[PDB]
């Protein structure tokens, strides 16, 4: 994420010569003095010197030099303007080439070519590479973010290091003076041994990372997974729950997983957009108390789930990988010219119709769909859900049976027509109260056609979808 700062007009690059001299030289990508990187939302640090570029004051024609990095100093905060302009934050003054008299780099009112900078090698500005907090793994800092620069054995370190360690793992101090506070962690980056931080499941090849020594909020936890090209754990199959129950059987403190109700207009959902089709709540969850929108896996209570306040500082599980297990059935393709019986309307090779003639409990409804040559409808895309609520005479106060249910295995929803569950859109507060029955059927209700699970023993209208 390092870079050289490059001036196209001069075809030359910024070079740090001393804490009191920042100049330019020929663009040498192997010269550390010309290497720079963001270390916060607004500061840019010299890799060679571990000091941030700054100005003595927000005033015209002053020298830009290296200062001790400081998150509160208005005089080291930078931002990109126009495109290639790099300006001190809050004022129309700009990182400028200077002149052969100073040789130094200068702050200046002028927005010409001498004030316009892009990342060497690239054609995009400096804010394109940007800065992200980097949460540590294992270590004693409980997952705190790296602090750049940091002091280790009276030496300063610009990025993560394998110094003071013969195993070669990459670490960082989480306060600037590691020699004093002694707080560290391992960096979420590739190195020989990096992968032994993951448990790969031999059945599916999906990888899992159990961060039980950490205390992050839900949102912090999610960002630590995302920066590892992963995401918070989704639990989509009976097997996956079981593998994870095994992996955490020795733990007791809760661990964040990706299940949340943060979107207002809908209900429970996985942060990786997996369908929410396998349920494993602890008794008394999900609780309806309004602050508890993020879900934790409780390894000390058999790896069942509970929703908590998203600000609690727990451990977390990340999940990386695509499963090798093919599904048993794949949906059969459609037939682009589809003819439909009377009062049935096509979409994507299937005909649909809403029944409200006489309400039936879910089983009688499903029976009537099959006497008519189809089933209770399955839904696999938001496009398909939009078709149903738009083109079939659907009304916002409707409550209609669809094919989702867990009559085979409770807590595991399947489509009555046997197609895989690729997509779920739960109503706000749904699904709920599977603990109060043994069969969960699923209706479509509300202005948006979102789904609620309920008891199957209830007379309702229903939606049928025939075959191709």
């Amino acid at each position: 994420r390092q870079f050289l700062i490059y001036n196209e007009d001069h075809k030359r690059c910024v070079d740090a010569v001393s804490p009191s001299a920042v100049q330019t030289a020929a663009c040498n990508q192997d010269a550390e003095s010309q290497k720079f990187r963001w270390v916060s939302e607004s500061q840019i640090m010299s890799v060679a010197f571990k000091l941030c570029l700054g100005v003595p004051s927000k005033t015209d024609w002053v020298a830009i030099t290296l200062y001790a990095c400081d998150s509160k100093s208005e005089f080291q905060k930078w931002e990109c303007k126009n495109d290639t302009l790099l300006g001190i934050k809050g004022e129309d003054l700009f990182f400028n080439y200077g002149n052969r008299q100073e040789k130094n780099i200068m702050l200046y009112k002028g927005s010409g070519l001498w004030s316009r900078w892009k990342i060497y090698g690239t054609t995009d500005n400096l804010c394109s590479r940007g800065y992200e907090a980097m949460y540590t793994l294992l270590g004693n800092a409980n997952g705190a973010t790296c602090a750049f620069p940091f002091k280790f054995e009276n030496k300063w370190y610009a990025d993560c290091t394998s110094a003071g360690r013969s195993d070669g793992w990459l670490w960082c101090g989480t306060t600037t003076d590691y020699d004093t506070d002694k707080l560290f962690g391992y960096c979420p980056l590739k190195f020989e041994g990096s992968e032994s931080l993951w448990n790969k499941d031999p059945l599916t090849s999906v990888s899992y990372q159990i961060n039980s020594k950490s205390a992050l909020t839900w949102h912090q936890a999610r960002k630590s997974c995302q920066q590892q090209n992963a995401e918070l754990l989704s639990i989509t199959e009976i097997h996956e729950q079981t593998y994870l129950t095994g992996l955490t059987s020795s733990l007791t403190s809760g661990l964040w997983i990706g299940l949340n109700s943060l979107s207002f207009n809908s209900g429970w959902q996985w942060s990786d957009r997996s369908p929410f089709r396998y349920l494993n709540w602890l008794p008394g969850s999900p609780s309806a108390e309004p602050g508890k929108s993020c879900v934790s896996l409780n390894p000390g209570k058999n790896a069942k789930w509970e929703n908590l306040e998203c600000v609690q500082k727990l451990g977390y599980i990340c999940k990386k990988g695509n499963t090798t297990l093919n599904s048993f059935v794949i949906p059969s393709e459609s037939d682009v010219p589809t003819h439909c019986p009377s009062q049935w309307w096509p979409y994507a090779g299937h005909c649909y119709k809403i029944h409200r003639d006489e309400k039936k409990i879910q089983r009688d409804a499903l029976t009537t769909c099959r006497k008519e040559g189809g089933d209770l409808t399955s839904i696999h895309t938001i496009e398909e859900l939009d078709f149903i609520i738009s083109q079939l005479g659907y009304e916002p106060n409707d409550e209609l049976w669809i094919g989702l249910n867990d009559i085979k295995i409770q807590m595991y929803f399947e489509w009555s027509d046997g197609t895989p569950v690729t997509f779920t859109k739960w109503l706000r507060g749904e699904p709920s109260h599977e603990n109060n029955r043994q069969e969960d059927c699923v209706v479509m209700k509300g202005k948006d056609g979102y789904w609620a699970d309920r008891g199957c023993e209830w007379p309702l209208g229903y939606i049928c979808k025939m075959k191709s």
